[PDB]
């Protein structure tokens, strides 16, 4: 269950756990520094991929719709699918609203009673998803809720993780599970659309880069409380951290990781 | 550990392994595909980075040189350090030779016997690393040359890996080992230089992309020679993905394909 970005709260909690369990304050700082190196590296990956995420998700719903075509029985049904599919190809300002009306209209065909629940423009995603999902056990709903109710975006699960749960929605290729998957992926698309327009990933990355600097500093000040190896390695870290403001790239993160491993091993003995 | 790219030869081995292990021809195809999906995905991650790789590696060496200046007993040693550093900054046509003669010469300061040792530019890089490493055990030599001797670029290790074995070399921090390390990074730099000059990662990405796309076609045939059939659906999906992959060769697509191959395994096992 990888994250697109983890919340600050999760990280502060992780740091506390580390503070409570490493004795050596220099170790502890170094653990936190690994943890932060990983995160900023993943987050850099995720940001470099970001400009492709919503195009990709558009095309994914289209495929899924394209698979739904095989289960069509009515000409209304297929016309809803065509509207949805085609919409997903262009930039209508109301794409996201139409994707949800669209999804409920499909659901209407197979079950007409559902159609006179009133469409709430501003109803939260996870609440829509919960509403229109059918025949899903309460453990799945929970997981889905933990993913879709992400505390006003304090975190965001990643694409691969949402794929993993879509596969668990599939357990015998009938229409209902078909429309379940559509609900899920439209939800997920709504959520990523907000998360990408607001640029939450950029924000998170800035914050955690800050946090990452603040611990390199914190590590110097800690070691300055005990001209050999440490001080070469610390100059490396410093140079690395330094270059990281020119070039936030994965290569730089790989050196920082091994540099950190560098110190941990030295300080063990 | 991890490869900048693997050899076809190794993958061909994993395949034959799979082929004899797996009950079904379908099952086998899918494993093969899962292996090829990871590999292609990793190789695209690597090729997006490659434009940054040589600049990074230079910048690393420059760093090691400044560090060695803390240990510059002599002013000759200093003058060479400066010369190597100016050379990495200029990134000239002569760089690699600048690096090699530099290194051999810093070494010569430590012990002059070293300077009578014959070598050339066409000599394989691992051979050169072996000569010029001082007192490292038959243990170190073995792994180094397995990294460095990559059998005429059949495979390449990635940077994370070369870093990893750098660490296991910073063992005793003297002039001596600070030169072993210089040597190793010069050697590594020369390998990646040739690798990037010669576009071996792109080559390997193209082959492995062919090899993945064509085994998807194989799987489709195979499956057929045996609407609400979730196989036929996943298969159709799989096909759309592969087709998109050829115009947007990107990590989100590989991720969708993986989940989809897993789906396909899960269903056929029944």
């Amino acid at each position: 269950d990888e994250f697109y970005y983890p919340s600050l709260e999760s990280v502060v909690h992780t740091f506390c756990v580390i503070d409570t369990r490493e004795h050596n304050r220099v170790s502890a700082c170094l653990c936190k520094l690994q943890v932060l190196c990983k995160i900023c590296q993943t987050l850099r990956h995720n940001l470099d991929t970001e400009p492709f995420l919503l195009p990709h998700l558009r095309e994914l719903i289209i495929r899924h719709l394209t698979l739904l075509e095989r289960l069509s029985t009515t000409s209304k049904f297929q016309r809803i699918l065509d509207y949805m599919k085609l919409s997903l190809e262009a930039n209508d300002s109301n794409l996201l609203q139409d994707l949800a009306i669209g999804t409920v209209n499909l659901l209407g065909c197979q079950s007409p009673e559902i159609l006179s629940i009133p469409y709430d423009k501003d109803q939260p995603v996870h609440e829509w998803c919960a509403c229109f999902l059918t025949s899903v056990d309460e453990e799945a709903l929970r997981k889905i809720s933990s993913m879709l109710d992400n505390k006003h975006f304090s975190y965001m699960y990643n694409f691969k993780t949402f794929l993993k749960y879509s596969l668990e929605l599939e357990t015998a290729f009938d229409l209902s599970t078909g429309l379940n998957v559509l609900v899920y992926w439209v939800s997920v698309f709504k959520l990523f659309s907000v998360c990408v327009q607001s640029q939450f990933l950029l924000d998170s990355l800035v914050a955690f880069n800050a946090l990452f600097k603040n611990h390199v500093k914190e590590l110097e000040a800690i070691v300055e409380s005990d001209t050999s190896v440490v001080w070469a390695k610390l100059s490396n870290l410093n140079h690395l951290l330094h270059r990281l403001q020119t070039s936030n790239n994965t290569l730089v993160f790989d050196e920082i990781l091994i540099c950190l491993r560098g110190l941990q091993i030295y300080i063990k003995c």
